[PDB]
């Protein structure tokens, strides 16, 4: 009978790749990201539209193939590579999303070395497909939040050792395509950890210049105060940013922290801002957290980012949303779900869209999950689920995404 | 509402080209291309799969865009293009196919000139597609009939000129792919005439010629024979010939000739090939054809090939198809349709399926018609049905194919 990624097959007796590590990028991907554009419920034309973007796009910025041992510009998207799929659940449906650090062989060879460029050369290729998306953010934030020509010179190998054994990658911008069913919408992502140890300026002070540079009114200014002063009382020095490619008065900006102490109170206390967020969207939202913390028995690692990586462990994530005419900032948490086994996973999943009114998720989540990883076993497996990102609003409820590694 | 083509639209979304030719190209023929595959009962993954391999395979080798008055290499399928759409009918359905001639810019620029080399650039992508895909006959075939560099040496351009005001192209290829339900099936055209010119040896002597030497054996020696003989009481000396691209045990040889003299009688003749075809199934045919022919009105044009082109009117073609163990060889009739309106050939087509039992053939074939040719005028036009090729057996039923010129 038809095999769930008939579109795969399909689409792999018609595309020439020009070059082996396209073509592995492909065979590597397209299974997995044909079977979520078929649970997501996106018709048959999109799914042909999005795995052929994919190969025509994507394939091309995604590097040489990292085959073990091979000596190239390593990334940590999807555990080991340069791209990395993710899931969003919700009671209106699912959608998939795609992550990647635009790379090219030049990376590894001694001819880019931060990957400056690459990312150039892919929007000037998406911008021919997807007419909506607008990089004038990519131009303006670039000088603020990555590392500068000037910043290179005034850079030594003692402090890129030291930042590479804490952080491991070069990576200074990661690109998303959300595939929604009302057309694309990117997202870049800028990393100024390499910028900060060159400047000596610390990684939230270069986001919130960013953003304020950008603000030239001042709409997100009392946003930012809140979030600041909570990084401040909570001693965070580390941040990362997140932006919509589209016109820069109607973007949203989302600021990134990471925090390696994996306990319940660390995490609340991040998503209430120290008790700064009062509503009550971020109240039930604390509730439910609690809950699935719990239940999932989400693992305690080490400080030392040495002995955390060695173990496979990740820290706590969350961001903090701002859009021009909002009140409040938006929290959003990220689990780590690495040493968790996935039929664990997928137990309280499905339990937890059951309690919350989402009898389609919780039916099918399961078998859909082992038909990503078709033929393996999933009570042994703890790290093909790796992230979930949990947010809440009293209008459209519980907004959660899975973010998934690529099988050993 | 869903457009027919919507695929075609689709694939728009997704795919990149390289260039401003291969664009025009895919815009040109993808959409007509698109709703032929819907009319034909495709499965829409099948749709996808075939109007990708266009995008990927065909429209790189399909040369330059041929707008009015750019000097460039010219082809006539399809009326003025190197690429030609056609669509079999028959009892148990619809089948599409397309013709081209590999060809690429360095023909029109002065670094080919007899175009030898596109076609060997094609058939090494192809068969990286298409594993059943044998080209073993090309390389045994090429040398008898198409021009080497001796015959090249040995030409004068007053025999090229007298050639190319009687028949225009320098065409040595073609290849047509029969997107069948069960996989493609490639097919190659060779032509003779040039190289014929050349040696001073006549076009149907190089095309058994070139049978017989890949006949070892003799297993479709009696068959040949029947058809020399009637070429050589009717006086014909041009022919090309047409293969199947599979095992050479396999293939079927098909021996093309056209006569100038559009008559029914002439046309009767050739289809009997002279009185030696006797089996039932040719008798039951040439009853058809004299139906079709009277009802179609196919139009006289003269003799003299400057005159008859100058009114945009064709001569009638027949091939003779040979394969191992046949005993007879099988006729197929290629009526010219060019001067007549469409809305007339429909009615008599949709006539025609209704009497031999293909009601579901006859209720749609106009609103078909109509929507390859969107928003023109079917009674106006006399040049998109070009023609209607037509074979007859009494197992599977009456074989017709009409073949499509581009609009205007
Ligand atoms: O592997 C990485 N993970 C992120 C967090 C993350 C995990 N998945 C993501 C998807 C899109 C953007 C970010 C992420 C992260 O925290 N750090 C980096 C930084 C640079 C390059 C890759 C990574
Ligand atoms: O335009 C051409 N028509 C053919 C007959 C024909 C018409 N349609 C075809 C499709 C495939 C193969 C042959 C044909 C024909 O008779 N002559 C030639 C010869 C070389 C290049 C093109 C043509
Ligand atoms: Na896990
Ligand atoms: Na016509």
């Amino acid at each position: 009978p038809i095999p769930k990624d008939i579109a795969y097959h399909t689409l792999t007796k018609a595309l020439l790749f020009p070059d082996i590590d396209q073509y592995q990028h492909w065979h590597h991907v397209a299974p997995m990201l044909a079977k979520m554009l078929v649970d997501g419920k996106y018709s048959i034309h999109q799914q042909y539209e999005y795995l052929c973007l994919f190969a025509q796009l994507v394939a091309p910025v995604l590097g040489p193939y990292p085959s073990p041992g091979r000596d190239v510009y390593r990334c940590t998207l999807g555990g080991n590579m340069t791209v990395e799929l993710s899931q969003n659940f919700q009671r209106s449906g699912s959608t998939t999303r795609i992550a990647f650090e635009p790379v090219r062989y030049q990376a590894s060879v001694g001819h880019d070395r931060f990957n400056r460029t690459s990312v150039n050369a892919f929007f000037s290729q998406l911008q021919l497909l997807v007419k909506s998306v607008n990089i004038e953010l990519h131009h303006l934030l670039s000088e603020h939040l990555t590392l500068t020509a000037k910043d290179e010179r005034n850079l030594n190998e003692e402090q890129l050792t030291k930042y590479l054994t804490n952080f491991q990658v070069k990576t200074q911008y990661v690109v998303a395509l959300d595939l929604r069913k009302t057309g694309i919408v990117a997202k870049e992502y800028f990393f100024p950890g390499i910028k900060c140890a060159a400047t000596g300026q610390t990684g939230s002070n270069a986001c919130f210049g960013a953003i304020r540079a950008v603000d030239k009114d001042g709409h997100l200014d009392s946003l930012c105060q809140l979030i600041e002063a909570h990084f401040q009382q909570s001693k965070i020095d580390d941040a990362f940013l997140c932006c919509d490619l589209v016109d820069p008065a109607h973007t949203r900006f989302k600021v990134y922290i990471a925090d390696p102490l994996v306990t319940l109170a660390r995490a609340e206390e991040h998503w209430t801002l120290g008790g700064r967020l009062t509503d009550e969207d971020a109240a039930v939202g604390l509730e439910i957290i609690r809950g699935l913390w719990s239940e999932l028995g989400i693992i305690q690692g080490p400080l030392e980012p040495s002995a955390m990586m060695e173990k496979g462990l990740l820290p706590i994530m969350l961001n903090y949303e701002m859009k021009a005419g909002q009140r409040l900032p938006k929290p959003k948490l990220y689990m780590p779900l690495t040493g968790i086994p996935e039929t664990k996973i997928a137990r309280i999943m499905t339990a937890f869209f059951q309690r919350h009114d989402m009898p389609e998720q919780a039916e099918v989540f399961m078998e859909n999950l082992q038909a990503y990883y078709e033929g393996k076993n999933l009570e042994e497996a703890t790290r093909y689920q790796a992230w979930l990102s949990f947010a809440y609003t009293k209008e459209k409820g519980p907004y959660l995404s899975i973010y998934y590694f690529w099988p050993e």
